């Protein structure tokens, strides 16, 4: 099986592709922000709107969101949603994901097809939320450090967010709990 | 809340401190890998030993295993079980759950309270062991990049790992499935 050597392969694809980072970003620490950020949106969503979400769904959802990215790499949002390459790269990533799992015992395989297949729409919702959450911090991270070029991407990271908050409370709640003042500059916690 | 702040600071956290290494290691790295061995290790033993984990508790647990070392740093585990140490780094480690999550809102306060803090032994030991198979492939990856430092780590990971198999069989499942031919040299699931 590859399973275990791609879970380790996600470190080797980088994202921000085209853009200068003082830390260098890949799909594994990504992935574990992202993780983290779909916990908390889950919790703050479900106090908010009455509900009780599947948590091991969305965690393990979150856990395998970009795990395809190991065979397309991480192509650039600006890039992928442009209009020419939006569909066909959706087409590439169903192909990736109906190969990649390929020799595994059946109650194992069956577990991750039932995860990269999964229908449900939320759990979708949040950690795409998530996703754009994560990109947000990046950014605020990389201005943070004296990084100019990050602030016209972190700009108009912010203006989705924003316009995002007013449709969904529990991203608008997750903004001011943690988005107004990010990245902390004094770490107090540490002492 | 320092929540999310500590989410991003733990890529300042690095591992194998005093060891060469040809890909620096942080503890978001570690801890993305950690939450996907310990989904399959349980996954495994469900299946072996006819049960079912509750999922969603075992993945925020391996998801903020090793948050505490925002503050502690990553104490390498030679030292740390140095009989001189082993206490009172456990102690340390206890006030800082204490004092971490100092500011939430109480849901979601008690929801990290309750992470932290979980006494479920079995969800406690299945990440122990996660945590034993990640870094024995951390060790695994390091020697084939070429790396004769990590040949005397992966054996004394690799040795300790063999005894584990021994009395846990979800773990030699995981053995055979994974760790007999770690990594893959050729990524042929890339084409
Ligand atoms: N304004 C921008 N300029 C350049 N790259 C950007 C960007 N906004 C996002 N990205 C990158 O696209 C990735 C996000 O895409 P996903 O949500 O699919 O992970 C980001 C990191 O590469
Ligand atoms: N033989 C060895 N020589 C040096 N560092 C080692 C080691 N074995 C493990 N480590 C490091 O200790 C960490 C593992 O401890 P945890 O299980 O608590 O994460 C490893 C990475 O720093
Ligand atoms: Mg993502
Ligand atoms: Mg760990």
């Amino acid at each position: 099986s590859s399973l275990l050597d791609i879970i380790y392969q996600l470190r080797q694809v980088p994202r921000w592709d085209g853009s200068f980072q003082f830390e260098k970003e890949d799909v594994s620490q990504h992935s574990f922000s992202v993780i983290a950020i779909s916990h908390i949106l889950c919790e703050l969503k479900e106090t908010l709107e009455g509900k009780k979400i599947n948590k091991e769904k969305l965690l393990l959802y979150a856990l395998y969101h970009d795990v395809t990215e190991v065979v397309s790499t991480h192509i650039i949002s600006p890039v992928k949603k442009n209009s020419i390459l939006k569909d066909p790269f959706n087409a590439f990533r169903e192909q990736i994901k109906n190969s990649l799992f390929d020799n595994l015992p059946i109650t194992l395989s069956d577990t991750l097809s039932t995860i990269l297949n999964n229908n449900d729409l939320e759990i979708q919702e949040i950690v795409e939320h998530a996703d754009h959450v994560d990109a947000y911090c990046k950014s605020c991270i990389e201005v943070h450090r004296g990084n100019k070029d990050f602030i016209s991407i972190q700009r108009s990271l912010g203006d989705k967010l924003d316009n995002l908050t007013k449709e969904y409370p529990y991203l608008k709640e997750f903004q001011n709990l943690f988005l107004k003042d990010f990245p902390l500059e004094n770490k107090n916690y540490r002492y």
